């Protein structure tokens, strides 16, 4: 379930963390605009740049712990206000949420794992419910 796909995850976070956010970028080319430093470069390059590796594992730390706080795949209002307020996500809508958790769902559902696919649908669905009612656009 949900809360054994977490420790799944943590257990070998920085690689999950990678190949997601990479199919993420894939599925949507026009999400590199927020990351101006990850133009221009195949998913190999970027594994050998020191802060793709290092911020992707952060971002996908914080997921789990927003995850992991979370009742019935429904996260915390605080965490989503977390994440509303935070300085580097100035720009963001909820639309850049919920490109990132289709992706997400997505590589989990191809990944030969068990992973809860449709609980992960539903929290970030949920996620983009709760930084709408915290504040984002
Ligand atoms: C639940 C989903 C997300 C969580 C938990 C999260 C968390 C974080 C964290 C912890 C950082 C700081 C990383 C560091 O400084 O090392 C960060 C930075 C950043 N995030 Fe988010 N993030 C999420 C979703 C997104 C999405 C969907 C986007 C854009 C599509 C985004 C754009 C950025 C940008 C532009 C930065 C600063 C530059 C960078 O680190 O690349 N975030 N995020
Ligand atoms: O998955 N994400 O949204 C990310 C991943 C890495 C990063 O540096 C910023 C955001």
């Amino acid at each position: 379930g949900f809360k054994q796909d977490i420790a799944t995850l943590r257990g070998d976070l920085r690689t999950y963390a990678q190949d997601i956010f990479l199919a993420f970028l894939n599925k949507y080319p026009d999400e590199k605009r927020n990351f101006k430093n990850y133009v221009g470069k195949s998913d190999q390059e970027l594994k050998s740049m020191a802060k793709f590796g290092d911020h992707t594992e952060k971002v996908f730390n914080l997921m789990m712990e927003v995850a992991d706080r979370a009742t019935d795949c429904v996260p915390l209002a605080s965490d989503a206000s977390t994440l509303v307020q935070m300085k580097q996500h100035s720009g963001l809508t909820t639309g850049n949420f919920e490109k990132l958790f289709v992706a997400l769902v997505e590589y989990m559902r191809a990944s030969g794992q068990s992973f809860d696919s449709q609980s992960w649908d539903r929290f970030g669905k949920n996620l983009v419910s709760a930084l709408s009612s915290a504040g984002m656009k």
